[PDB]
């Protein structure tokens, strides 16, 4: 009774432009908000930057050959706005566009389907200098970028994601000051959450317009399974407030043309710069919803978080090196909520994986039994999802290989493939050799 997935199921791995590329000055690429952010003392746990990362710019062919070994039929990557429009708007940089053409051409000729994320956090600094995410002019700036690169590649690229993890882009970048540009203000975060949604909305008909009937496009939300520490009244209020903050702040606008009522009031409705016609734009029909899932979050009333007044409770169980609770059930539940609340015609897991302190054995091998366990569990939760009649068409592991993990630097390795930063050597981990059996059996033995 082998648990096998639908025939045309998309098995993938996922990267982002700044996390893998390096060659940060190469071929007229301009500094991104992250290139400048990495300079800030205490911003990156290990004091590193994305200047070299995985050197995937000069080494993409090797990586595609490793992907062919992994046996995937799809690859999720982000395009770097800094390479395509270095000045933010205006002159297209052909050298920049040249790279993504060589990358997509290399992918298609190995029969790997490209999934192009338009924006994975790496705005050109010169552009941010004019239109931060909290300034409404960003919407036009993003759409122009989208138009350029979707004109160049939509012949060869059918699947487009608009923006990766609005909640991250807005709260981590402007809310908690933990990501580029690293500002920390309730209003700034909300304006940014709203202009990200608006930007996703206006970019949709520009993607379809540059494509054909075969063109498919959607947003990427990160969603956590939220849980109340107790069935008490003001704890269920903390969980509900935190669920609305993370999950429902982006979902509700996208499908029901509205922010959650309780949290919108809690904040002050005036802080959110909603102009007339915005909800028409944000609700623009999409082909799929893409989902990043990592962990469960159990919540009580408290003051750890000044803004939401919540504390986090850690239930007894399995934790990754990231201090993220391992809870595959969470993935089945998130998919099922989305299925029943919003009825998206397709779902994708565009990112799921786990960081563990890897070690190269004397044999030059990487034995990561804990990552292997993590992925099996979530693959299982994804299989149980399909058997309930949830239209999950694909699954991309985060990540193909160890990379720049943002504020945690190179210390947190997510790859099913090890990278020795000393030599740039790729070693397929045990979890990778196993993933190679899964993709080719199109299921779990
Ligand atoms: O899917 N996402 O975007 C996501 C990923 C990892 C997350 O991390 C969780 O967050 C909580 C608050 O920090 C922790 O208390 C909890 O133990 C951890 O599992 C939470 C959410
Ligand atoms: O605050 N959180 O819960 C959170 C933070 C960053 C997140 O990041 C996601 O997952 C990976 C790291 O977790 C990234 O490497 C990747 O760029 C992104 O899609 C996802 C969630």
């Amino acid at each position: 009774e082998p648990h096998r997935f639908p025939p045309d199921f998309q098995w993938g791995v996922a990267t982002s432009s700044y996390q893998i590329e390096g060659a940060v000055e190469a071929d007229g690429r301009s500094p991104s908000i992250w290139d400048t952010f990495c300079a800030r003392p205490g911003a990156i746990a290990d004091g590193s930057t994305g200047a070299i990362a995985n050197d995937h710019y000069h080494r993409y062919r090797e990586d595609i050959a490793i992907m062919k070994q992994l046996g995937v039929n799809a690859y999720r990557f982000s395009i770097a706005w800094p390479r395509i429009l270095p000045d933010g708007r205006g002159r297209v940089n052909q050298a920049g566009v040249d790279f993504y053409e060589r990358l997509v051409d290399s992918l298609l000729e190995q029969g790997i389907e490209p999934y192009a994320t338009l924006y994975h956090w790496d705005m050109p600094q010169v552009q941010h200098d004019r239109t931060p995410w909290y300034d409404r002019g960003v919407v036009d700036a993003f759409v122009e970028y989208t138009d350029v690169i979707t004109r160049r590649l939509s012949d060869r690229v059918k699947y487009w994601m608009t923006l990766n993890e609005p909640w991250v882009i807005s709260f981590l970048g402007y809310g908690a000051g933990e990501h580029a540009p690293g500002l920390r203000d309730k209003e700034l975060y909300l304006r940014a959450a709203h202009h990200v949604l608006l930007a996703h909305g206006k970019a949709m008909p520009v993607i379809r317009a540059n494509g054909n009937a075969q063109t498919k496009a959607g947003i990427v939300l990160n969603l956590n399974w939220v849980n109340a520490a107790s069935d008490s009244p003001e704890d269920q209020a903390a969980a509900r407030r935190y669920d609305q903050f993370f999950n429902r702040w982006f979902a509700e606008p996208l499908y029901n043309g509205r922010y959650p009522e309780e949290l919108l009031e809690w904040y002050g409705r005036d802080l959110v710069p909603v102009q007339p016609g915005d909800f028409d734009i944000i609700t623009t029909p999409t082909d799929f919803l893409a989902v990043n899932y990592y962990a469960r979050t159990t919540v009580k009333a408290g003051s750890t978080d000044p803004m939401l007044q919540v504390d986090f409770v850690r239930p007894p169980g399995e934790y990754t090196a990231m201090d993220w609770e391992v809870y595959p059930q969470g993935l089945y539940n998130i998919l099922n909520w989305l299925h029943t609340d919003y009825a998206p015609p397709a779902l994708y897991v565009t990112a799921n994986g786990a960081a563990y302190d890897d070690q190269v054995s004397a044999a030059g091998e990487v034995d990561d039994p804990q990552r292997l366990a993590y992925l099996e569990g979530h693959f299982e939760a994804a299989y149980r999802a399909i058997q309930a009649g949830i239209p999950l068409k694909g699954y991309f592991v985060w990540s193909l290989m160890d990379n720049f993990e943002w504020g945690r630097g190179f210390e947190k390795r997510f790859g099913i493939v090890f990278v020795d930063y000393a030599t740039q050597q790729r070693i397929i981990k045990r979890s990778g050799k196993w993933f190679s059996q899964v993709t080719r059996a199109n299921g779990l033995p």
